[PDB]
């Protein structure tokens, strides 16, 4: 048996293309004390990925790359998993996994298909949820907006924030994704990034102030939020993906200082630090998923040798959904 | 009677008659005003957190004061003040946020600086939003500073290591033998990553930023695991024709999952009195030490007024009227 496997090759300097990564074979090895051997069905592809090209350690070069997965679990040397249990985990961009089942958790394929586990029911969903209402803390009545708000985590985040009674408008690229977050995800209003300009769709959308700003993009648009923001707004600092392939340095925003004028507070989370609470997070979004009071899209690719190519319809807004790779 | 006045134009010396107060009104001779470095953001276009001065109206100035005449509720001939007095011998109006300070639990003064606005500010900033605890490191810019300087005797006497950013060898020194910190970085003199990297080795738990700027970006490459940034000010941004420079490490607060939060000390203004009684008391026990630079003279105003941004205050600014 042949496990297939992306491994680092260079560190890249901006937009990661070819010869970043290593196609490889290898021999299929077996668990030691300790292990699980995982048979790899679906990975998540996630804006992380460039950052462990930090809050983790990043990728070792000729390392398998790094990926959280969904997998069934074939052997184990480990007395959480048997045999025949499907686990969500970091299974690494390979056909299989071998090691310390750290932090994985078992899926019920019954209950959900598997690449929702790594969406709604898995990461992403648990990064929305946690950072928009542990940080977030929005309350009913509340203007919240969100950026990146057509992807897996914004669009969770603003249906959470939605249940939560609060007016959601979501920033968002192009025509197709800002009408699918009115039509389809029931926010109260959208903006198109590509299209209008942000300000002028700020102004027409949030003319009393932003409460809640759940920001997945930074840059210029995190720094325009800033002139909107209420009295005592949060900024919910998830992600930066606008930064993430910069050979420049960070674009800081220039209009921080309203948090100051507005008595503001921005804060940064990693979704790992509320682990403890998974189970009862991911029971919540379940129940929600069943009474249609949330949706989830997932936009799945096939074929593991598609890694490199996939991973960077993220960075250009190709992907419309969660986007995960079939292996 | 007549009330001397300093009215926004640079500015203009107007001897007005002294009116007389009506109902919910009170009367103020003005002892002492407080020059702020607030002063300049008043003056400015743009939604600030409090409506700028009038083309044409006296300048707003915090004081410390007597009340001659009440036809408020609150308010007796005798009592002392603290409120917006305005660059003038005389305060007339509403006490819109107004209090009342004793004159025999500290130097008049002192209730300009460390028992009034920047002290509160100190207080209420470090306490509420950094919350500092015992063995963490507390990193303050501006630290000799009216606020500064108190924030960071406030932070020594929870437990925390304390450093403190100062412009000349002669401040910093200032800092650590006279107020106490831990440490001291040279700002003007010495490369900021190295002072840090030196004094903050477990990384930075708490920055009270009066500064913003270069300061700011440096010090959020070394904050903690859920660090707290206070922003309080950012005095080096305030003469700016252009755009406020912005911090381009801020992703650090999502490395480090910290929180960065702005507060305004008006906002704490019911709880003043909790505050002020401690203050007090660490006063009183020689625990804490406030300075202030007094000039004497109403007339001096503009000249003395010439002094928040140079860096050559000693002390909280105080005009003695
Ligand atoms: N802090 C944590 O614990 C944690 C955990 C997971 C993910 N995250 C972060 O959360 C954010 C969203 O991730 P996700 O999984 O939900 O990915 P995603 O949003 O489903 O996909 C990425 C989206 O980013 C948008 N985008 C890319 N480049 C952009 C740019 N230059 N300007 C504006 N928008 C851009 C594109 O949307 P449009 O086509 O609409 O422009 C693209 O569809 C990322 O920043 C990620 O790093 C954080
Ligand atoms: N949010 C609120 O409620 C509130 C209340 C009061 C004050 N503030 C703000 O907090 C700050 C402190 O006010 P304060 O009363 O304590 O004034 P201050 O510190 O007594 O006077 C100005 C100090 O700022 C420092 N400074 C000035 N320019 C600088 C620069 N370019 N780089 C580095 N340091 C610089 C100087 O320190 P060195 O001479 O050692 O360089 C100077 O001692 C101001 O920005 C003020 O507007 C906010």
């Amino acid at each position: 048996q042949i496990n297939r496997q992306y491994q680092l090759a260079q560190r890249p300097s901006g937009l990661p293309g070819r010869d970043t990564f290593s196609f490889v074979e290898t021999p299929l090895g077996e668990p030691a004390e300790g292990q699980i051997l995982v048979k790899n069905e679906y990975l998540s592809l996630d804006p992380a990925m460039r950052g462990w090209m930090s809050y983790i350690p990043p990728v070792g070069i000729g390392e398998v790359m790094r990926a959280l997965g969904v997998g069934k679990v074939l052997v184990s040397k480990h007395p959480g998993f048997q045999a025949g249990d499907y686990v969500n985990g970091a299974l690494g961009v390979q056909d299989y996994f071998i090691g310390e089942p750290k932090g994985f958790y078992k899926v019920d394929p019954s209950r959900a298909p598997l690449p929702r586990y790594l969406s709604a029911l898995g990461m992403t969903g648990m990064t929305a949820y946690f950072a928009l209402l542990d940080v977030g803390q929005p309350k009913n009545g509340e203007t919240v907006v969100i950026s990146g708000a057509a992807g897996a985590v914004g669009s969770v985040a603003g249906q959470i924030a939605r249940l939560k009674g609060c007016r959601v408008v979501g920033i968002a690229g192009g025509a197709e994704k800002c009408r699918f977050l009115v039509e389809e995800l029931g926010f109260d209003g959208a903006i198109d990034y590509k299209n209008e300009d942000l300000a002028a769709g700020l102004k027409r959308e949030c003319p009393k102030g932003i409460d809640v700003f759940f920001d997945n993009v930074g840059g210029e648009i995190l720094d325009t939020v800033l002139t909107r923001i209420a009295f005592k707004a949060r900024i919910v600092l998830c992600g930066a993906i606008s930064q993430y392939n910069n050979k420049e340095a960070v674009r800081g925003p220039a209009n921080y200082l309203s948090l100051l004028v507005n008595r503001a507070r921005m804060e940064g989370m990693v979704v790992m630090d509320y682990a403890q609470r998974f189970p009862e997070g991911l029971k919540e979004m379940a129940t929600w998923l069943a009474e249609g009071k949330l949706q989830s899209r997932e936009d799945i690719v096939e074929g593991l040798e598609t890694f490199p190519e996939t991973l960077l319809k993220l960075f250009s807004g190709e992907n419309f959904g969660k986007l995960v790779l079939k292996v």
